[PDB]
Formats: structure tokens, C-alpha cells, sequence
């Protein structure tokens, strides 16, 4: 009891499926924060969640303090005052620069790399769960873990985005997947940053599966050997053929297409590590530009 009297709830700023979020202020130390309550530690998510507290990067929001008190547990972390969604929504008219959409995949390319290096995966990359501040920078917030725990909170409200950046072969049913489960992820919120529009914006498993399939072909041993042996897949699957990038991202130019083609692989052995997108003619000419928020 009593060691979360040290800080005031200012506002909630979310709600999960298994938490919420809340602007608090340290009453002590009068530090801003985000506050995530989860109600009531499997050891093993201790340790999973022990780990995160050492994954510090400039590009990761950081955790600071994680408190376990009454039949909760509460996870102290950095707060920044918008995210991606919202800095998309307000960009809309016009669309987000060029030159800072390339920033912000970069940087997020290298908060991918730093987690990816130590074998950590987010798992649930989206534009909500991408926080930007004054200064251009954007960081990775809310990662996921491999074993969710808690009580799921029941006033939660189904987002339409759930699914809309869940890499293939988690909709087929792989046990375990990998770190390419992240740059699908992002390779779909690049494309959305460019077009205004969510790439693949699914309402179901099914429906997400099929849109994916839909634009990038049915795929088949040819492009994604084991594809036919992994758990959810059906023969039945209808076969579409792939369209052309050039009508998916348009008017992206071809260092854009050609690095989003290699983020949208659907074999996660092709599928182009952070790390070596980090290294993509794409980025020859990256800078850092300032955004323009309102808060
Ligand atoms: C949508 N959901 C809300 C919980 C959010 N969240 C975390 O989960 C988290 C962890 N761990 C740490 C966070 C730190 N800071 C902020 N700041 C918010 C960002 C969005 N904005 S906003 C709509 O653009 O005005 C208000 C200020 N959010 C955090 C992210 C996902």
C-alpha cells in the first residue's frame, strides 16, 4: 500500500486491453509522466519486464520505475505530449514532408535496430504507439510482450487499427515469430504516412489476411517456402494475383517504393532487417527536421 500516493493523475491518455495510461505528476519531484496501471506478475513477466527497463535508446520511450502495490502494477515511463496518429490526423490536408516522414522512419529504423540487437521485439507497432516531441524526434512506447498478463479492462473499446499492422505470418499462426514481426509493422505505417490512408485496414483475422493478400498476391511456396505448412493457412485461401507498388504508394519515388517492397517480404528471411534499412539508398540524403505540433 500507499507508494503510488507519490503521484497525482493529471488526465487518462489510454486504455488498453490489460491496462491504462494516465499523465500524472510525481507530487515529490513535480516530473510529468506516464503512468500504466495493470490490474492484478507472472515472474516470468518480472524478468521480460526487468529487461525493458535496461532497453534505453533515444528512440525508445523510456521506463523508469515499475511499482507493484494492492492488487495492481504500475509502469512509470517517459511522457511526450502527441502521437503519429494524431501528427498524421493534423497533417492530412497537406501530408507529413517527405523529409520528415523519411526522418521519423530512420530514427524508428534505429530504435528497431538497437531492441532487434538484443533479441526484443515490440509486437505491436502502430501509429498510435509512436510518440513525437518539438524536436523531430519520434520513439517506440508501449512494447509488447510474449505472454500478456492482468485482468483485461472492461470498459475497453475495440479500435478499428488492431489489426491493420499484423505481419503475415502471425495471421497464419506462427508460434514464433520474429523480429521481421516489426518491420512489417512499420513498413505499413510508412506507406500510411505517405498516402494518407492505412495500408491494410482489415476488421478481422480473415479480412486482414485477404486485404494483404489481395495487393501483394496469395503467397505460395514460390515466394515464402513453408508458407503452405504453417498453422492457419488453408489451400483454400482464394489466389490473387500481386499488383504493382507503383499503385499502392503513389507518388512515392523509387528509393521509397523499393525499400517499403523489401520491408513488405512476405518471407521473414527476405524480409529486410532495421539494420540493413538503415543502409538503404532511401536514406542518402536523411535529415532531421522540426515538426510543427500543436499542443
Ligand atoms: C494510445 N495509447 C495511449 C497510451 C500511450 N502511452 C503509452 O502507452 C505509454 C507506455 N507504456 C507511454 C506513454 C507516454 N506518453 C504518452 N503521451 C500521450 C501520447 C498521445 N497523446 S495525443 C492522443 O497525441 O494527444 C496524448 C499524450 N502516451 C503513452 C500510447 C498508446
Amino acid at each position: 500500500l500507499g507508494s503510488m500516493e507519490n503521484f497525482q493523475k493529471v488526465e487518462k491518455i489510454g486504455e488498453g486491453t490489460y491496462g491504462v495510461v494516465y499523465k500524472a505528476r510525481n507530487k515529490l519531484t513535480g516530473e510529468v509522466v506516464a503512468l500504466k496501471k495493470i490490474r492484478l506478475v507472472p515472474s516470468t513477466a518480472i524478468r521480460e519486464i526487468s529487461l525493458l527497463k535496461e532497453l534505453n535508446h533515444p528512440n525508445i520511450v523510456k521506463l523508469l520505475d515499475v511499482i507493484h502495490t494492492e492488487n495492481k502494477l504500475y509502469l512509470v515511463f517517459e511522457f511526450l505530449h502527441q502521437d503519429l496518429k494524431k501528427f498524421m490526423d493534423a497533417s492530412a490536408l497537406t501530408g507529413i514532408p517527405l523529409p520528415l516522414i523519411k526522418s521519423y522512419l530512420f530514427q524508428l529504423l534505429q530504435g528497431l535496430a538497437f531492441c532487434h540487437s538484443h533479441r526484443v521485439l515490440h509486437r505491436d507497432l502502430k501509429p498510435q504507439n509512436l510518440l513525437i516531441n518539438t524536436e523531430g524526434a519520434i520513439k517506440l512506447a508501449d512494447f509488447g510482450l510474449a505472454r500478456a498478463f492482468g485482468v483485461p479492462v472492461r470498459t475497453y473499446t475495440e479500435e478499428v487499427v488492431t489489426l491493420w499492422y499484423r505481419a503475415p505470418e502471425i495471421l497464419l499462426g506462427c508460434k514464433y515469430y520474429s523480429t521481421a514481426v516489426d518491420i512489417w509493422s512499420l513498413g505499413c505505417i510508412f506507406a500510411e504516412m505517405v498516402t494518407r490512408r492505412a495500408l491494410f485496414p482489415g476488421d478481422s483475422e480473415i479480412d486482414q489476411l485477404f486485404r494483404i493478400f489481395r495487393t501483394l498476391g496469395t503467397p505460395d511456396e514460390v515466394v515464402w517456402p513453408g508458407v503452405t505448412s504453417m498453422p492457419d493457412y488453408k489451400p483454400s485461401f482464394p489466389k490473387w494475383a500481386r499488383q504493382d507498388f507503383s499503385k499502392v504508394v503513389p507518388p512515392l519515388d523509387e528509393d521509397g517504393r523499393s525499400l517499403l517492397s523489401q520491408m513488405l517480404h512476405y518471407d521473414p528471411n527476405k524480409r529486410i532487417s532495421a539494420k540493413a534499412a538503415l543502409a538503404h539508398p532511401f536514406f542518402q540524403d536523411v535529415t532531421k527536421p522540426v515538426p510543427h505540433l500543436r499542443l
